[PDB]
């Protein structure tokens, strides 16, 4: 299998550490029906969370989750909620009081982002302050923001708006209330990703559509990527930007390749870079980052921001006429494709 | 396959009358990316609308069925937009200026509905009113909303959202601004629905989970209903409530039956559930005997009369605020009867 050929394996996956950080906690997961979100949920069950709280906007992917973890349906409540309705998600903490918030909420999309930039900015930087501000009001103890390669020097509207999130969370992090970000890159397989396209064209009898023959990414199994998420939630003391080994980037054109090998005759066509859109995205780990005791979990660099300089950026944000010129101010390594 | 056995087949789909109603327009479709939503959008451009927006709050959904549709990307704009944002919705309206909008966004899920009452009153009530004002004030023609046989003489939070949305929309019509709502059943496929929950429940060789061995539903194509629903748009003059003609009532029981059957896999027992809170045994048959025909024998109205929306406005005001939402819906709803 091919997600198998592409799989981390990562050697330093740790059972019992993750056990230690979620054993009886009530644990907040936002956008919990989501790829990321829903592997969260998973394993905060597997690792012995006592109450998971489950905060999705979309139902069918509450739906799912909820569903999915049937068996444990006494332990989980889900929460049909846009973390955008301030006072609901305030409601949602008082009366819960989760201890760790995992915050898998956004839109990821690169070209839906491009088209919208305004729900780009509102879903994720605007969502992301409300439910950060809501957590730490409502003395959560913990907090853990997803983000992604495409955060680091970016060339989409997408990617610069986690970029200010992290800014933001790792701002609002002091003594009481501990913020880490974890940045990683592609998952394999998730919905409406590379792999199942290529499944589905190859199953219909149709070309490969690819991009570009030099284009690479860095793969993981979205079990391997969310347990290394939660082993750096669990060593983090607040303030700290975590970068995951990805392992060997992989070149598109090799994958489609390869999966059409697997199927034992169809034709790969190339259609373009899309705006925005990195031939290479960014190697996570640089060489000056700190080192864990996990091989696989490095320590990047970040400084905090002025907390009431980028409060008044992020409301000029909602209301001005040219984001991505109003983005570059906020973070000067976005070059705007 | 069990689709095609239950598929209704109604004998009037009018591929004309639809083309007619629908050619050159730009039309919006709210919930563009949900199970009706995706359908209705595939028919725009089937029967020649000029520019279809496509409205959906949910990424990965819009995404698809923006892919979907990708060889009439030209046509086609995916606004990832929540209906709630009134300020982001008014611009769309002014930019683009539907003529037609066609509302399929809501939450619908009776179980997660009962557990999250005030984001049902918010999405599905609140949401329509804020769309349907703003198609009024826009100046959008003719707005349709997706309905539901569960607000027919409601018993769950969903199901009532919905009778209210039909109360705020065709109160809201006149001559500038036509709207109609459509009732319709069980679609055959759905998101979360019975159906995909049987053939995962088979495919990892689990016992299938029955509600209740009488329970019943009527069922319909994706494709039908949505054509039929775009049929009663094209010839509504404002202020209708139309219904569909689903044909025969379905048992549960036996299209579990019929799916165990078709993947010969009768090893599998069939355990009762139980009956969930707002649930009905059997949902209400749309057409009543004093319901009004039309040329489609598949589409009759249904009588209805506007209420006060200086009363209505102030209800759902009260229902954003209020203690107790079951019984801030009795006030609005008088028929319904919320199980317990
Ligand atoms: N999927 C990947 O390969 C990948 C890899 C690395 C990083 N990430 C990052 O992880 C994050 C999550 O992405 P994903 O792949 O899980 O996407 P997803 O769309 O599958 O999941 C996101 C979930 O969040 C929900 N959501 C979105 N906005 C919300 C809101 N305002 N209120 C409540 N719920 C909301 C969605 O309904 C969805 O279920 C993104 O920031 C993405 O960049 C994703
Ligand atoms: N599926 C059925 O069998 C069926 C039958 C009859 C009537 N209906 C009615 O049709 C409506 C939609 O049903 P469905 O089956 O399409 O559900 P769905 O969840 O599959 O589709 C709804 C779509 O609307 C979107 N949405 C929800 N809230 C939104 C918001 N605030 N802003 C923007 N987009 C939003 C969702 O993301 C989704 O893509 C419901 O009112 C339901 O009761 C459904
Ligand atoms: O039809 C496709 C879709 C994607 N890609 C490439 O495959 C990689 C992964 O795409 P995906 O959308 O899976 O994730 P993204 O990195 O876009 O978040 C990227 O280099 C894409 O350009 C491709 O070549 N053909
Ligand atoms: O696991 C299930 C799910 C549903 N149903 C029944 O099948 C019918 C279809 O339910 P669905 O959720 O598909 O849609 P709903 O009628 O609930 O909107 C209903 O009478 C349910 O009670 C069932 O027996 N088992
Ligand atoms: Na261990
Ligand atoms: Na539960």
């Amino acid at each position: 299998s091919i997600e198998d050929l592409l799989a981390r394996k990562p050697k330093d996956l740790d059972d019992s550490a993750v056990a230690a950080f979620l054993k009886d906690k009530v644990v907040l997961v936002s956008g919990a029906g989501g790829t990321i979100g829903s592997e969260l949920c998973k394993q905060c069950i597997k690792f012995g969370a006592k109450h998971l709280i489950m905060v999705d906007h979309s139902e069918y992917n509450l739906y799912k989750i909820n569903d999915d973890l049937n068996l444990y349906k006494e332990k989980i409540t889900p929460i049909l909620l846009s973390i955008l309705d301030k006072q609901s998600l305030d409601e949602v903490l008082k009366t819960y009081k989760p201890e760790l918030i995992l915050h898998a909420a956004a839109y990821k999309h690169v070209p839906l982002c491009e088209q919208n930039p305004h729900s780009a900015v509102i879903n994720n930087i605007l969502g992301t302050k409300i439910l950060c501000d809501s957590a730490k009001e409502n003395k959560v103890a913990k907090f853990v923001m997803i983000s992604t390669d495409k955060a680091v020097r970016p060339t989409n509207i997408m990617g610069c708006t986690k970029r200010v999130c992290e800014l933001y969370t790792l701002s609002m992090s002091d003594e009481n209330f501990e913020v880490a970000c974890v940045r990683f890159g592609n998952v394999l397989g998730s919905s409406g990703s590379v792999i199942p396209k290529f499944k589905a064209q190859i199953a219909n009898n149709e070309p490969l559509t690819l991009t570009h023959p030099d284009i690479v990414r860095y793969f993981m199994l979205v079990a391997e990527a969310v347990q290394l998420v939660l082993q750096a939630g669990a060593i983090a003391k607040g303030g700290e930007l975590f970068v995951l080994d990805m392992g060997k980037p992989v070149k598109i054109i090799d994958l489609a390749k390869k999966m059409l090998l697997l199927s034992n005759d169809l034709e790969i066509k190339i259609t373009g870079l899309r705006k925005g859109e990195k031939l290479y995205e960014e190697l996570l780990i640089d060489e000056n980052d700190a080192k864990t005791q996990y091989e696989s979990i490095f320590v990047a660099k970040n400084e905090k921001v002025d907390l009431d300089w980028l409060n008044k950026e992020i409301e000029n944000l909602q209301i001005c006429e040219d984001i991505s010129e109003a983005l570059l101010k906020i973070v000067p390594e976005f070059k705007h494709n």
